[PDB]
């Protein structure tokens, strides 16, 4: 997260870290057994880490649970990042508490102009490279689809939306991938892609979760 703020320990209780010997992506806990992340975060041997603040220090509230399966969206296209969503099932159910909690799926899509909360342990520099210890947060508005398409001509599908600041300076970044975009207490986006981070006229592009609720519910009902 570039240009954001320190969230505060366990204030984003649905935020997860995906670990394969190191943190590589974020995710969102949607119930005791399932995490929503980005399909481009797929790899084998994922361990889900819940209740994290400092990802490099065991502070006492963590739950580390191995993934039993990963399900990439059937229409995920890794070239265009269309349908950039994946479900990860935990080997055992998480214990839900104040520090580890699920985030609601939306019943309707979010509105242009709505301020959303984006979070992660990704790069905090728009140019160089610096990774934070503690979870970082950013409040950013959903942009109009016409501004989004103008920013990224020929690349924005109906399964994507832009959020952020066209002036640059504030954005999600590498290492935030797969993490939550929460708007009005619902999981509306997944950190997906963008040209660099926090660049002028290049806002963040996010998977449009409201399009996938049917697939999510069907998949979790059968796996
Ligand atoms: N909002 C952005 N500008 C943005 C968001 C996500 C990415 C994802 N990069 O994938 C590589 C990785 O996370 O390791 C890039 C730019
Ligand atoms: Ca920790």
């Amino acid at each position: 997260i570039v240009g954001g703020y320190t969230c505060g320990a366990n204030t984003v209780p649905y935020q997860v870290s995906l670990n394969s010997g190191y943190h590589f992506c974020g995710g969102s806990l949607i119930n005791s057994q399932w995490v929503v992340s980005a399909a481009h975060c797929y790899k084998s041997g994922i361990q889900v880490r819940l209740g994290e603040d400092n990802i490099n220090v065991v502070e006492g509230n963590e739950q580390f649970i191995s993934a039993s399966k990963s399900i990439v969206h059937p229409s995920y296209n890794s070239n265009t990042l269309n349908n950039d969503i994946m479900l990860i099932k935990l080997k055992s159910a998480a214990s839900l508490n104040s520090r580890v909690a699920s985030i609601s799926l939306p019943t309707s899509c979010a509105s242009a102009g709505t301020q959303c909360l984006i979070s992660g342990w990704g790069n905090t520099k728009s140019s160089g490279t610096s990774y934070p210890d503690v979870l970082k947060c950013l409040k950013a508005p959903i942009l109009s689809d016409s501004s989004c398409k103008s920013a990224y001509p020929g690349q924005i599908t109906s399964n994507m939306f832009c959020a952020g600041y066209l002036e640059g300076g504030k954005d999600s970044c590498q290492g935030d991938s797969g993490g939550p975009v929460v708007c009005s207490g619902k999981l509306q986006g997944i950190v997906s892609w963008g040209s660099g981070c926090a660049q002028k006229n290049k806002p963040g592009v996010y998977t449009k979760v409201c399009n996938y609720v049917s697939w999510i519910k069907q998949t979790i009902a059968s796996n």
